[PDB]
Protein backbone atom coordinates (compact mmCIF):
# COMPACT_ATOMS: atom_id res chain seq x y z
CA UNK A 1 0.00 0.00 0.00
CA UNK A 2 1.28 3.53 -0.80
CA UNK A 3 0.02 4.97 2.33
CA UNK A 4 1.54 2.84 4.94
CA UNK A 5 3.27 4.52 7.72
CA UNK A 6 6.99 3.63 8.08
CA UNK A 7 7.24 3.83 12.00
CA UNK A 8 6.40 1.45 15.11
CA UNK A 9 2.84 1.28 15.65
CA UNK A 10 4.12 1.15 19.64
CA UNK A 11 4.79 4.33 19.25
CA UNK A 12 0.68 5.09 18.81
CA UNK A 13 -0.52 2.23 20.55
CA UNK A 14 0.32 -0.18 23.42
CA UNK A 15 -0.16 -3.80 23.24
CA UNK A 16 -2.89 -5.34 25.57
CA UNK A 17 -3.34 -9.19 24.69
CA UNK A 18 -3.31 -11.59 22.37
CA UNK A 19 -5.98 -12.65 20.46
CA UNK A 20 -5.23 -15.47 18.62
CA UNK A 21 -5.04 -15.58 14.92
CA UNK A 22 -7.58 -15.50 11.70
CA UNK A 23 -7.29 -17.08 8.56
CA UNK A 24 -3.50 -15.86 8.72
CA UNK A 25 -1.35 -13.13 10.96
CA UNK A 26 -1.46 -12.48 14.54
CA UNK A 27 -4.53 -10.27 16.03
CA UNK A 28 -3.54 -8.26 19.57
CA UNK A 29 -6.15 -6.19 21.09
CA UNK A 30 -4.25 -2.17 21.78
CA UNK A 31 -4.86 1.27 22.68
CA UNK A 32 -4.54 4.72 21.21
CA UNK A 33 -2.40 6.55 23.61
CA UNK A 34 -4.19 9.83 22.57
CA UNK A 35 -7.60 8.96 23.47
CA UNK A 36 -7.55 5.63 24.93
CA UNK A 37 -9.66 3.96 22.30
CA UNK A 38 -9.25 0.38 22.11
CA UNK A 39 -7.98 -0.95 18.74
CA UNK A 40 -7.29 -4.77 16.66
CA UNK A 41 -3.43 -4.38 15.71
CA UNK A 42 -3.40 -7.48 12.86
CA UNK A 43 0.45 -8.84 12.36
CA UNK A 44 1.97 -10.52 9.67
CA UNK A 45 5.45 -11.46 9.43
CA UNK A 46 7.67 -10.49 6.66
CA UNK A 47 10.30 -11.86 5.08
CA UNK A 48 12.60 -10.31 2.48
CA UNK A 49 11.23 -12.88 -0.11
CA UNK A 50 7.94 -12.73 0.24
CA UNK A 51 5.26 -12.42 -2.25
CA UNK A 52 3.35 -9.15 -1.36
CA UNK A 53 -0.17 -9.69 -3.35
CA UNK A 54 -2.08 -11.12 -0.15
CA UNK A 55 -1.65 -8.38 1.96
CA UNK A 56 -1.87 -6.02 -0.60
CA UNK A 57 -4.75 -6.91 -1.51
CA UNK A 58 -6.44 -7.50 2.12
CA UNK A 59 -5.27 -4.07 2.65
CA UNK A 60 -7.17 -2.36 -0.12
CA UNK A 61 -9.95 -4.32 0.33
CA UNK A 62 -10.30 -2.39 4.35
CA UNK A 63 -9.44 0.78 3.01
CA UNK A 64 -11.96 1.01 0.06
CA UNK A 65 -14.42 -0.42 2.78
CA UNK A 66 -16.68 2.50 4.29
CA UNK A 67 -19.93 1.11 5.81
CA UNK A 68 -20.96 0.41 9.18
CA UNK A 69 -21.05 -3.35 9.23
CA UNK A 70 -17.71 -3.72 8.00
CA UNK A 71 -14.51 -3.78 10.71
CA UNK A 72 -13.03 0.11 9.86
CA UNK A 73 -9.47 0.60 9.28
CA UNK A 74 -7.03 2.87 10.36
CA UNK A 75 -4.10 2.33 8.86
CA UNK A 76 -1.08 0.26 8.51
CA UNK A 77 2.46 0.30 9.87
CA UNK A 78 5.94 -1.28 8.40
CA UNK A 79 8.36 -1.45 10.76
CA UNK A 80 10.92 -4.23 11.47
CA UNK A 81 9.64 -6.94 9.06
CA UNK A 82 6.39 -7.17 10.39
CA UNK A 83 3.21 -5.44 8.92
CA UNK A 84 0.27 -4.24 11.27
CA UNK A 85 -2.80 -3.70 10.02
CA UNK A 86 -5.11 -1.21 12.30
CA UNK A 87 -8.69 -2.17 12.91
CA UNK A 88 -11.86 -1.92 14.93
CA UNK A 89 -11.57 -3.71 18.10
CA UNK A 90 -15.31 -5.46 19.08
CA UNK A 91 -15.69 -5.41 23.16
CA UNK A 92 -17.90 -8.69 22.88
CA UNK A 93 -15.39 -10.76 20.77
CA UNK A 94 -17.06 -12.30 18.08
CA UNK A 95 -20.20 -14.63 17.98
CA UNK A 96 -18.59 -17.40 18.37
CA UNK A 97 -16.74 -16.10 21.21
CA UNK A 98 -20.37 -15.24 22.85
CA UNK A 99 -22.65 -18.69 22.18
CA UNK A 100 -20.00 -20.67 23.42
CA UNK A 101 -20.44 -19.44 26.93
CA UNK A 102 -24.11 -18.16 26.57
CA UNK A 103 -25.86 -20.66 24.29
CA UNK A 104 -28.45 -21.03 21.43
CA UNK A 105 -29.44 -17.31 20.02
CA UNK A 106 -33.39 -16.30 19.86
CA UNK A 107 -34.68 -16.37 16.61
CA UNK A 108 -34.99 -12.62 16.80
CA UNK A 109 -31.25 -12.02 17.79
CA UNK A 110 -30.63 -13.95 15.11
CA UNK A 111 -32.65 -12.22 12.68
CA UNK A 112 -30.70 -8.56 14.40
CA UNK A 113 -27.68 -10.47 13.20
CA UNK A 114 -28.45 -11.20 9.87
CA UNK A 115 -29.93 -8.12 9.03
CA UNK A 116 -26.54 -6.40 9.97
CA UNK A 117 -24.71 -8.92 7.99
CA UNK A 118 -27.04 -8.67 5.16
CA UNK A 119 -26.00 -4.84 5.05
CA UNK A 120 -22.71 -5.37 4.90
CA UNK A 121 -23.05 -8.32 2.38
CA UNK A 122 -25.19 -5.78 0.01
CA UNK A 123 -22.21 -3.37 0.46
CA UNK A 124 -19.59 -5.84 -0.91
CA UNK A 125 -21.24 -6.84 -3.49
CA UNK A 126 -22.10 -3.56 -4.54
CA UNK A 127 -18.22 -3.01 -4.38
CA UNK A 128 -17.61 -6.07 -6.59
CA UNK A 129 -15.75 -7.95 -3.00
CA UNK A 130 -17.04 -11.06 -1.73
CA UNK A 131 -16.05 -11.82 1.87
CA UNK A 132 -16.18 -16.05 1.12
CA UNK A 133 -15.46 -17.01 4.62
CA UNK A 134 -18.70 -15.76 6.57
CA UNK A 135 -19.18 -18.03 9.65
CA UNK A 136 -19.45 -16.77 13.59
CA UNK A 137 -16.20 -16.09 13.95
CA UNK A 138 -16.00 -13.52 11.50
CA UNK A 139 -19.48 -11.51 12.73
CA UNK A 140 -18.24 -9.21 15.44
CA UNK A 141 -19.99 -7.35 18.47
CA UNK A 142 -19.11 -4.66 20.07
CA UNK A 143 -19.87 -3.14 23.50
CA UNK A 144 -23.24 -1.33 22.46
CA UNK A 145 -24.39 -4.37 20.58
CA UNK A 146 -23.44 -3.46 17.05
CA UNK A 147 -22.25 -6.04 14.06
CA UNK A 148 -19.04 -5.54 12.00
CA UNK A 149 -18.01 -8.39 9.53
CA UNK A 150 -14.07 -8.91 10.40
CA UNK A 151 -11.16 -11.17 7.91
CA UNK A 152 -11.01 -10.08 4.53
CA UNK A 153 -7.87 -13.06 4.64
CA UNK A 154 -9.86 -15.48 2.76
CA UNK A 155 -11.02 -13.12 0.39
CA UNK A 156 -7.31 -11.14 -0.21
CA UNK A 157 -6.14 -14.80 -0.63
CA UNK A 158 -8.52 -15.32 -3.61
CA UNK A 159 -8.09 -12.47 -5.09
CA UNK A 160 -4.59 -13.07 -5.27
CA UNK A 161 -4.94 -16.19 -6.45
CA UNK A 162 -7.24 -14.77 -9.58
CA UNK A 163 -4.26 -12.16 -10.02
CA UNK A 164 -1.37 -15.09 -10.55
CA UNK A 165 -3.98 -17.27 -13.13
CA UNK A 166 -3.68 -14.21 -15.45
CA UNK A 167 -0.24 -13.74 -14.94
CA UNK A 168 0.50 -17.56 -16.03
CA UNK A 169 -2.75 -18.47 -18.00
CA UNK A 170 -0.47 -18.70 -21.28
CA UNK A 171 -1.49 -18.71 -24.92
CA UNK A 172 -5.33 -18.38 -25.01
CA UNK A 173 -5.95 -19.31 -28.93
CA UNK A 174 -7.07 -22.87 -28.08
CA UNK A 175 -8.65 -22.25 -25.05
CA UNK A 176 -12.65 -22.77 -24.15
CA UNK A 177 -14.61 -20.19 -23.09
CA UNK A 178 -15.37 -21.32 -19.82
CA UNK A 179 -11.78 -22.32 -19.71
CA UNK A 180 -11.22 -18.25 -19.68
CA UNK A 181 -14.27 -17.56 -17.52
CA UNK A 182 -12.66 -19.48 -14.53
CA UNK A 183 -9.05 -17.93 -15.27
CA UNK A 184 -10.74 -14.41 -14.96
CA UNK A 185 -13.62 -14.04 -13.13
CA UNK A 186 -12.87 -18.09 -11.19
CA UNK A 187 -15.80 -20.74 -10.50
CA UNK A 188 -18.46 -18.93 -8.54
CA UNK A 189 -19.93 -15.82 -7.98
CA UNK A 190 -20.67 -13.61 -4.59
CA UNK A 191 -23.82 -15.34 -4.24
CA UNK A 192 -21.65 -17.95 -1.98
CA UNK A 193 -21.96 -15.49 1.20
CA UNK A 194 -25.57 -15.69 1.12
CA UNK A 195 -25.32 -19.84 1.46
CA UNK A 196 -22.70 -19.00 4.39
CA UNK A 197 -25.35 -16.68 5.97
CA UNK A 198 -27.84 -19.31 5.59
CA UNK A 199 -25.24 -22.03 7.47
CA UNK A 200 -23.98 -19.49 9.92
CA UNK A 201 -27.96 -18.55 10.93
CA UNK A 202 -28.19 -22.07 11.64
CA UNK A 203 -24.64 -22.19 13.68
CA UNK A 204 -26.53 -19.46 15.72
CA UNK A 205 -29.49 -21.38 16.88
CA UNK A 206 -27.34 -25.04 17.39
CA UNK A 207 -24.11 -23.86 18.43
CA UNK A 208 -22.61 -25.98 15.43
CA UNK A 209 -22.74 -25.79 11.30
CA UNK A 210 -24.31 -28.32 9.50
CA UNK A 211 -22.34 -31.83 10.14
CA UNK A 212 -20.05 -30.80 12.07
CA UNK A 213 -19.10 -33.40 13.87
CA UNK A 214 -18.05 -35.45 10.02
CA UNK A 215 -14.76 -35.93 8.11
CA UNK A 216 -14.23 -32.48 6.84
CA UNK A 217 -13.13 -34.05 3.30
CA UNK A 218 -16.14 -36.27 3.29
CA UNK A 219 -18.55 -33.46 3.59
CA UNK A 220 -16.84 -31.55 0.60
CA UNK A 221 -17.38 -34.51 -1.33
CA UNK A 222 -20.94 -35.27 -0.87
CA UNK A 223 -21.95 -31.51 -1.18
CA UNK A 224 -20.46 -32.24 -4.74
CA UNK A 225 -23.04 -34.55 -5.73
CA UNK A 226 -26.62 -34.08 -7.66
CA UNK A 227 -28.51 -35.54 -5.04
CA UNK A 228 -27.01 -33.03 -2.10
CA UNK A 229 -29.66 -32.07 -0.21
CA UNK A 230 -29.48 -28.17 1.42
CA UNK A 231 -29.61 -28.65 5.44
CA UNK A 232 -32.24 -27.46 7.62
CA UNK A 233 -33.07 -26.27 11.18
CA UNK A 234 -32.90 -29.65 13.44
CA UNK A 235 -35.87 -28.35 15.95
CA UNK A 236 -38.88 -27.61 13.91
CA UNK A 237 -40.95 -26.85 16.69
CA UNK A 238 -38.59 -24.07 18.25
CA UNK A 239 -38.63 -21.76 15.05
CA UNK A 240 -40.80 -19.52 13.59
CA UNK A 241 -41.91 -20.27 8.92
CA UNK A 242 -40.31 -17.10 8.95
CA UNK A 243 -36.69 -18.34 9.43
CA UNK A 244 -37.47 -21.85 8.04
CA UNK A 245 -38.16 -19.98 5.01
CA UNK A 246 -34.90 -17.84 5.18
CA UNK A 247 -33.25 -20.93 5.29
CA UNK A 248 -34.60 -22.65 2.34
CA UNK A 249 -33.92 -19.64 0.15
CA UNK A 250 -30.61 -18.66 1.38
CA UNK A 251 -29.54 -22.26 1.30
CA UNK A 252 -30.90 -22.82 -2.27
CA UNK A 253 -28.50 -25.22 -3.85
CA UNK A 254 -28.12 -23.49 -6.88
CA UNK A 255 -26.92 -20.38 -7.43
CA UNK A 256 -28.81 -18.89 -10.19
CA UNK A 257 -31.60 -19.47 -8.25
CA UNK A 258 -30.21 -17.59 -4.90
CA UNK A 259 -31.25 -14.78 -3.87
CA UNK A 260 -28.65 -12.07 -3.72
CA UNK A 261 -28.04 -9.60 -0.43
CA UNK A 262 -30.24 -6.96 -1.23
CA UNK A 263 -33.01 -9.32 -2.31
CA UNK A 264 -32.84 -11.03 1.61
CA UNK A 265 -33.18 -7.59 3.42
CA UNK A 266 -36.77 -7.34 1.82
CA UNK A 267 -37.43 -10.81 3.55
CA UNK A 268 -39.69 -11.09 6.52
CA UNK A 269 -37.50 -12.93 9.25
CA UNK A 270 -35.01 -9.74 8.64
CA UNK A 271 -37.58 -7.00 7.94
CA UNK A 272 -39.46 -7.35 10.87
CA UNK A 273 -39.86 -3.83 13.18
CA UNK A 274 -38.35 -4.60 16.57
CA UNK A 275 -34.40 -5.16 15.38
CA UNK A 276 -32.37 -3.38 17.06
CA UNK A 277 -29.07 -3.54 19.33
CA UNK A 278 -31.05 -3.72 22.38
CA UNK A 279 -31.52 -7.71 21.01
CA UNK A 280 -27.84 -8.14 21.47
CA UNK A 281 -27.17 -6.28 24.49
CA UNK A 282 -29.86 -8.35 26.33
CA UNK A 283 -27.50 -11.19 24.86
CA UNK A 284 -23.67 -9.82 26.36
CA UNK A 285 -26.13 -9.36 30.04
CA UNK A 286 -26.41 -13.32 29.69
CA UNK A 287 -22.28 -13.29 29.14
CA UNK A 288 -21.95 -11.02 32.16
CA UNK B 1 9.01 -39.86 -5.26
CA UNK B 2 8.57 -39.01 -8.60
CA UNK B 3 8.51 -42.00 -9.61
CA UNK B 4 8.61 -45.84 -8.14
CA UNK B 5 9.82 -47.51 -11.80
CA UNK B 6 12.22 -44.33 -12.17
CA UNK B 7 16.13 -45.39 -13.29
CA UNK B 8 18.69 -43.96 -11.00
CA UNK B 9 21.25 -43.48 -14.17
CA UNK B 10 22.60 -40.89 -16.61
CA UNK B 11 20.22 -41.84 -19.77
CA UNK B 12 23.69 -40.87 -21.54
CA UNK B 13 24.79 -44.47 -20.57
CA UNK B 14 21.39 -45.75 -22.86
CA UNK B 15 21.11 -42.82 -25.33
CA UNK B 16 23.51 -40.70 -27.88
CA UNK B 17 21.54 -37.58 -27.65
CA UNK B 18 21.25 -36.51 -31.55
CA UNK B 19 19.37 -33.21 -31.84
CA UNK B 20 17.51 -30.43 -29.97
CA UNK B 21 13.83 -30.98 -30.55
CA UNK B 22 12.62 -27.52 -28.63
CA UNK B 23 10.69 -27.07 -25.27
CA UNK B 24 6.99 -28.66 -24.58
CA UNK B 25 5.05 -26.56 -21.91
CA UNK B 26 8.01 -26.92 -19.58
CA UNK B 27 11.24 -29.11 -20.03
CA UNK B 28 13.50 -29.51 -23.37
CA UNK B 29 13.07 -32.61 -25.89
CA UNK B 30 16.08 -34.61 -27.58
CA UNK B 31 15.98 -36.71 -30.55
CA UNK B 32 18.03 -39.75 -29.28
CA UNK B 33 19.51 -43.40 -29.63
CA UNK B 34 19.29 -46.25 -27.79
CA UNK B 35 23.15 -47.90 -27.86
CA UNK B 36 21.88 -51.52 -28.39
CA UNK B 37 18.53 -51.14 -30.07
CA UNK B 38 19.47 -48.55 -32.03
CA UNK B 39 16.08 -46.98 -31.97
CA UNK B 40 14.96 -43.27 -32.13
CA UNK B 41 13.55 -41.68 -28.95
CA UNK B 42 12.99 -38.46 -27.68
CA UNK B 43 13.98 -37.44 -24.30
CA UNK B 44 12.22 -34.78 -22.19
CA UNK B 45 14.77 -33.31 -19.57
CA UNK B 46 13.37 -31.21 -16.63
CA UNK B 47 15.67 -29.52 -14.01
CA UNK B 48 14.67 -30.93 -10.66
CA UNK B 49 13.67 -28.79 -2.60
CA UNK B 50 11.45 -28.99 -5.56
CA UNK B 51 8.02 -30.03 -5.63
CA UNK B 52 7.88 -33.00 -7.31
CA UNK B 53 3.95 -33.09 -7.36
CA UNK B 54 3.65 -31.88 -11.61
CA UNK B 55 6.21 -34.64 -12.57
CA UNK B 56 4.97 -37.12 -10.30
CA UNK B 57 1.36 -36.68 -12.10
CA UNK B 58 2.65 -36.06 -15.82
CA UNK B 59 4.76 -39.52 -15.54
CA UNK B 60 1.31 -41.18 -14.18
CA UNK B 61 -0.59 -39.99 -16.65
CA UNK B 62 2.19 -41.55 -19.79
CA UNK B 63 2.37 -45.12 -17.59
CA UNK B 64 -1.06 -45.46 -17.38
CA UNK B 65 -2.29 -44.34 -20.65
CA UNK B 66 -2.59 -47.71 -23.08
CA UNK B 67 -4.01 -45.93 -26.21
CA UNK B 68 -3.14 -46.15 -30.30
CA UNK B 69 -3.70 -42.26 -30.08
CA UNK B 70 -1.22 -41.50 -27.24
CA UNK B 71 2.50 -40.79 -27.64
CA UNK B 72 3.94 -44.16 -26.34
CA UNK B 73 5.61 -44.05 -22.82
CA UNK B 74 9.44 -46.23 -22.51
CA UNK B 75 10.30 -44.38 -18.91
CA UNK B 76 11.94 -42.18 -16.68
CA UNK B 77 15.80 -41.82 -15.58
CA UNK B 78 16.66 -39.16 -12.61
CA UNK B 79 20.84 -37.94 -12.48
CA UNK B 80 22.05 -34.97 -11.22
CA UNK B 81 19.09 -33.09 -10.36
CA UNK B 82 17.80 -33.72 -14.14
CA UNK B 83 14.66 -36.04 -14.85
CA UNK B 84 14.48 -37.29 -18.11
CA UNK B 85 11.24 -38.93 -19.74
CA UNK B 86 11.34 -40.82 -22.60
CA UNK B 87 9.03 -41.36 -25.23
CA UNK B 88 8.49 -42.34 -28.28
CA UNK B 89 9.85 -40.61 -31.40
CA UNK B 90 7.39 -39.55 -34.48
CA UNK B 91 9.16 -39.33 -37.11
CA UNK B 92 7.27 -36.44 -38.64
CA UNK B 93 7.37 -34.24 -35.99
CA UNK B 94 3.51 -32.18 -34.99
CA UNK B 95 1.23 -31.35 -37.32
CA UNK B 96 2.82 -27.90 -37.23
CA UNK B 97 5.92 -29.07 -38.52
CA UNK B 98 4.32 -30.50 -41.31
CA UNK B 99 1.30 -27.72 -42.27
CA UNK B 100 4.47 -24.95 -42.35
CA UNK B 101 6.07 -27.19 -44.91
CA UNK B 102 3.35 -28.86 -46.48
CA UNK B 103 0.13 -25.72 -46.52
CA UNK B 104 -2.78 -26.38 -45.47
CA UNK B 105 -4.24 -30.05 -44.87
CA UNK B 106 -6.85 -31.51 -47.44
CA UNK B 107 -10.39 -31.97 -45.92
CA UNK B 108 -9.86 -35.49 -45.65
CA UNK B 109 -6.62 -35.39 -43.89
CA UNK B 110 -7.87 -32.65 -41.53
CA UNK B 111 -10.90 -35.79 -41.27
CA UNK B 112 -8.55 -38.30 -40.51
CA UNK B 113 -6.36 -36.77 -37.89
CA UNK B 114 -10.20 -35.20 -36.23
CA UNK B 115 -10.96 -39.09 -35.88
CA UNK B 116 -7.84 -40.06 -34.54
CA UNK B 117 -7.64 -37.12 -31.82
CA UNK B 118 -11.07 -37.98 -30.77
CA UNK B 119 -10.39 -41.65 -30.16
CA UNK B 120 -7.85 -40.34 -28.13
CA UNK B 121 -9.82 -38.27 -26.10
CA UNK B 122 -12.67 -40.27 -25.35
CA UNK B 123 -10.05 -42.99 -24.40
CA UNK B 124 -8.34 -40.04 -21.86
CA UNK B 125 -11.88 -38.58 -20.57
CA UNK B 126 -13.02 -42.03 -20.07
CA UNK B 127 -10.09 -43.24 -17.32
CA UNK B 128 -11.04 -39.34 -16.20
CA UNK B 129 -7.69 -37.06 -17.78
CA UNK B 130 -8.31 -33.92 -19.13
CA UNK B 131 -5.82 -32.98 -22.14
CA UNK B 132 -6.30 -29.39 -21.63
CA UNK B 133 -3.55 -28.38 -24.51
CA UNK B 134 -4.89 -30.00 -27.61
CA UNK B 135 -3.05 -27.82 -30.55
CA UNK B 136 -1.14 -28.92 -33.75
CA UNK B 137 2.22 -28.74 -31.57
CA UNK B 138 0.67 -31.30 -29.66
CA UNK B 139 -0.47 -33.89 -32.32
CA UNK B 140 2.15 -36.06 -33.90
CA UNK B 141 2.76 -38.41 -36.64
CA UNK B 142 5.07 -41.37 -36.32
CA UNK B 143 6.72 -42.82 -39.56
CA UNK B 144 3.81 -46.03 -39.53
CA UNK B 145 1.12 -42.94 -40.11
CA UNK B 146 0.27 -43.04 -36.70
CA UNK B 147 -1.82 -40.03 -34.71
CA UNK B 148 -0.68 -39.64 -31.08
CA UNK B 149 -1.23 -36.95 -28.84
CA UNK B 150 1.34 -35.20 -26.78
CA UNK B 151 2.63 -33.55 -23.96
CA UNK B 152 0.64 -33.78 -20.82
CA UNK B 153 2.87 -31.22 -18.88
CA UNK B 154 -0.68 -28.80 -18.83
CA UNK B 155 -2.66 -31.45 -17.57
CA UNK B 156 -0.33 -32.57 -14.86
CA UNK B 157 0.26 -29.14 -13.86
CA UNK B 158 -3.49 -28.62 -13.62
CA UNK B 159 -3.43 -31.80 -11.55
CA UNK B 160 -0.76 -30.61 -9.05
CA UNK B 161 -3.12 -27.21 -8.45
CA UNK B 162 -6.30 -29.30 -7.62
CA UNK B 163 -3.97 -31.30 -5.25
CA UNK B 164 -2.70 -28.46 -3.81
CA UNK B 165 -5.73 -26.60 -3.31
CA UNK B 166 -8.08 -29.61 -1.78
CA UNK B 167 -4.86 -29.77 0.87
CA UNK B 168 -5.12 -26.38 1.63
CA UNK B 169 -9.14 -25.45 0.84
CA UNK B 170 -9.74 -25.69 4.91
CA UNK B 171 -12.99 -25.91 7.03
CA UNK B 172 -15.91 -26.47 4.82
CA UNK B 173 -18.81 -26.39 6.17
CA UNK B 174 -20.00 -22.84 5.53
CA UNK B 175 -18.84 -23.12 2.01
CA UNK B 176 -21.71 -22.75 -0.79
CA UNK B 177 -21.70 -26.45 -2.53
CA UNK B 178 -20.70 -24.40 -6.04
CA UNK B 179 -17.66 -23.61 -3.69
CA UNK B 180 -16.32 -27.26 -2.96
CA UNK B 181 -17.33 -28.11 -6.48
CA UNK B 182 -14.90 -25.73 -7.75
CA UNK B 183 -12.14 -26.57 -5.18
CA UNK B 184 -12.60 -30.52 -6.00
CA UNK B 185 -13.67 -30.59 -9.56
CA UNK B 186 -12.54 -27.18 -10.50
CA UNK B 187 -14.77 -25.04 -12.87
CA UNK B 188 -14.79 -26.86 -16.20
CA UNK B 189 -14.58 -30.16 -17.36
CA UNK B 190 -12.98 -32.88 -20.11
CA UNK B 191 -15.60 -30.69 -22.67
CA UNK B 192 -12.99 -28.17 -22.91
CA UNK B 193 -10.79 -30.70 -25.06
CA UNK B 194 -13.60 -30.62 -27.89
CA UNK B 195 -13.76 -26.85 -28.56
CA UNK B 196 -9.80 -27.52 -28.71
CA UNK B 197 -9.94 -30.04 -31.61
CA UNK B 198 -12.38 -27.37 -33.20
CA UNK B 199 -9.69 -24.83 -32.83
CA UNK B 200 -7.27 -27.20 -33.72
CA UNK B 201 -9.29 -28.04 -36.88
CA UNK B 202 -9.12 -24.71 -38.33
CA UNK B 203 -5.30 -24.37 -37.61
CA UNK B 204 -4.73 -27.11 -39.88
CA UNK B 205 -6.71 -25.48 -42.34
CA UNK B 206 -5.73 -21.81 -41.94
CA UNK B 207 -2.68 -22.49 -40.67
CA UNK B 208 -2.65 -20.10 -37.45
CA UNK B 209 -5.81 -20.65 -34.92
CA UNK B 210 -8.44 -17.76 -35.56
CA UNK B 211 -7.76 -14.26 -34.03
CA UNK B 212 -3.27 -15.47 -33.93
CA UNK B 213 -3.13 -11.55 -34.33
CA UNK B 214 -5.32 -10.25 -31.85
CA UNK B 215 -3.31 -9.63 -28.50
CA UNK B 216 -3.46 -12.45 -25.92
CA UNK B 217 -5.45 -10.33 -23.38
CA UNK B 218 -8.09 -9.36 -25.94
CA UNK B 219 -9.09 -12.50 -26.86
CA UNK B 220 -9.48 -13.79 -23.14
CA UNK B 221 -11.62 -11.30 -22.12
CA UNK B 222 -13.27 -10.94 -25.19
CA UNK B 223 -14.78 -14.77 -24.07
CA UNK B 224 -16.21 -13.67 -21.12
CA UNK B 225 -18.76 -11.19 -22.96
CA UNK B 226 -22.42 -12.23 -23.24
CA UNK B 227 -22.78 -11.87 -26.84
CA UNK B 228 -19.42 -13.70 -27.79
CA UNK B 229 -19.53 -15.55 -31.01
CA UNK B 230 -17.24 -18.90 -31.62
CA UNK B 231 -14.87 -18.46 -34.68
CA UNK B 232 -15.16 -19.72 -38.03
CA UNK B 233 -13.26 -21.45 -40.70
CA UNK B 234 -12.52 -17.77 -43.08
CA UNK B 235 -13.00 -19.68 -46.59
CA UNK B 236 -16.73 -21.05 -47.02
CA UNK B 237 -16.40 -22.10 -50.91
CA UNK B 238 -13.06 -24.38 -49.50
CA UNK B 239 -14.49 -26.78 -47.43
CA UNK B 240 -17.40 -28.88 -47.31
CA UNK B 241 -20.94 -28.40 -45.27
CA UNK B 242 -19.76 -31.59 -43.25
CA UNK B 243 -16.24 -29.54 -42.10
CA UNK B 244 -18.46 -26.58 -41.73
CA UNK B 245 -20.62 -28.19 -39.01
CA UNK B 246 -17.85 -30.29 -37.24
CA UNK B 247 -16.24 -26.69 -36.51
CA UNK B 248 -19.76 -25.29 -35.69
CA UNK B 249 -20.62 -28.30 -33.07
CA UNK B 250 -17.49 -28.66 -31.27
CA UNK B 251 -16.95 -24.90 -31.15
CA UNK B 252 -20.49 -24.85 -29.19
CA UNK B 253 -19.74 -22.12 -26.34
CA UNK B 254 -22.32 -23.62 -23.67
CA UNK B 255 -20.20 -26.26 -22.38
CA UNK B 256 -23.47 -28.00 -21.49
CA UNK B 257 -24.69 -28.47 -25.57
CA UNK B 258 -21.03 -29.53 -26.69
CA UNK B 259 -20.61 -33.20 -27.44
CA UNK B 260 -18.88 -35.67 -26.20
CA UNK B 261 -16.01 -37.15 -27.53
CA UNK B 262 -17.57 -40.63 -28.15
CA UNK B 263 -20.36 -38.19 -29.51
CA UNK B 264 -18.48 -36.74 -31.58
CA UNK B 265 -16.95 -39.77 -33.32
CA UNK B 266 -20.52 -40.07 -34.81
CA UNK B 267 -20.54 -37.04 -36.51
CA UNK B 268 -20.71 -36.32 -40.39
CA UNK B 269 -16.62 -35.31 -40.86
CA UNK B 270 -15.46 -38.13 -39.11
CA UNK B 271 -17.69 -41.00 -39.48
CA UNK B 272 -17.41 -40.45 -43.75
CA UNK B 273 -15.88 -43.81 -45.55
CA UNK B 274 -12.70 -43.24 -46.27
CA UNK B 275 -10.25 -42.44 -43.69
CA UNK B 276 -7.75 -44.42 -43.68
CA UNK B 277 -4.00 -44.47 -42.58
CA UNK B 278 -3.65 -44.54 -46.80
CA UNK B 279 -3.76 -40.20 -46.50
CA UNK B 280 -1.49 -39.59 -43.84
CA UNK B 281 1.13 -42.40 -45.31
CA UNK B 282 0.56 -40.11 -48.61
CA UNK B 283 0.92 -36.74 -46.79
CA UNK B 284 4.26 -37.97 -45.31
CA UNK B 285 5.14 -38.95 -48.85
CA UNK B 286 4.77 -35.24 -49.68
CA UNK B 287 7.14 -34.06 -46.87
CA UNK B 288 9.86 -36.10 -48.46
C1 LIG C 1 -8.30 -13.23 15.98
C2 LIG C 1 -9.71 -12.90 16.49
C3 LIG C 1 -10.15 -13.88 17.58
C4 LIG C 1 -11.52 -13.44 18.28
N1 LIG C 1 -11.80 -14.32 19.46
C5 LIG C 1 -11.38 -11.99 18.75
N2 LIG C 1 -11.08 -11.13 17.60
C6 LIG C 1 -11.48 -9.77 17.64
N3 LIG C 1 -11.98 -9.34 18.82
C7 LIG C 1 -12.25 -8.04 18.93
N4 LIG C 1 -12.10 -7.07 18.02
C8 LIG C 1 -11.61 -7.52 16.86
N5 LIG C 1 -11.37 -6.75 15.75
C9 LIG C 1 -10.95 -7.58 14.73
CL1 LIG C 1 -10.77 -6.91 13.18
C10 LIG C 1 -10.89 -8.86 15.15
C11 LIG C 1 -10.71 -10.03 14.23
C12 LIG C 1 -11.62 -11.08 14.24
C13 LIG C 1 -11.47 -12.15 13.36
C14 LIG C 1 -10.41 -12.17 12.47
C15 LIG C 1 -9.52 -11.10 12.43
C16 LIG C 1 -8.54 -11.02 11.38
N6 LIG C 1 -7.75 -10.91 10.56
C17 LIG C 1 -9.65 -10.04 13.33
C18 LIG C 1 -11.29 -8.86 16.55
C19 LIG C 1 -9.76 -11.45 17.05
C1 LIG D 1 9.32 -30.26 -28.45
C2 LIG D 1 8.62 -30.86 -29.67
C3 LIG D 1 8.87 -29.99 -30.91
C4 LIG D 1 8.31 -30.64 -32.22
N1 LIG D 1 8.77 -29.84 -33.40
C5 LIG D 1 8.82 -32.09 -32.34
N2 LIG D 1 8.51 -32.87 -31.14
C6 LIG D 1 8.54 -34.29 -31.27
N3 LIG D 1 9.01 -34.78 -32.43
C7 LIG D 1 9.12 -36.11 -32.52
N4 LIG D 1 8.84 -37.03 -31.60
C8 LIG D 1 8.38 -36.51 -30.46
N5 LIG D 1 7.98 -37.22 -29.36
C9 LIG D 1 7.50 -36.36 -28.42
CL1 LIG D 1 6.95 -36.97 -26.92
C10 LIG D 1 7.56 -35.09 -28.87
C11 LIG D 1 6.93 -33.92 -28.20
C12 LIG D 1 6.08 -33.06 -28.91
C13 LIG D 1 5.47 -32.00 -28.28
C14 LIG D 1 5.68 -31.76 -26.94
C15 LIG D 1 6.51 -32.62 -26.21
C16 LIG D 1 6.70 -32.42 -24.80
N6 LIG D 1 6.81 -32.25 -23.68
C17 LIG D 1 7.14 -33.69 -26.85
C18 LIG D 1 8.16 -35.16 -30.20
C19 LIG D 1 9.13 -32.28 -29.95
Amino acid sequence: DPDIFNRDPRDHYDLLQRLGGGTYGEVFKARDKVSGDLVALKMVKMEPDDDVSTLQKEILILKTCRHANIVAYHGSYLWLQKLWICMEFCGAGSLQDIYQVTGSLSELQISYVCREVLQGLAYLHSQKKIHRDIKGANILINDAGEVRLADFGISAQIGAELARRLEFIGTPYWMAPEVAAVALKGGYNELCDIWSLGITAIELAELQPPLFDVHPLRVLFLMTKSGYQPPRLKEKGKWSAAFHNFIKVTLTKSPKKRPSATKMLSHQLVSQPGLNRGLILDLLDKLK
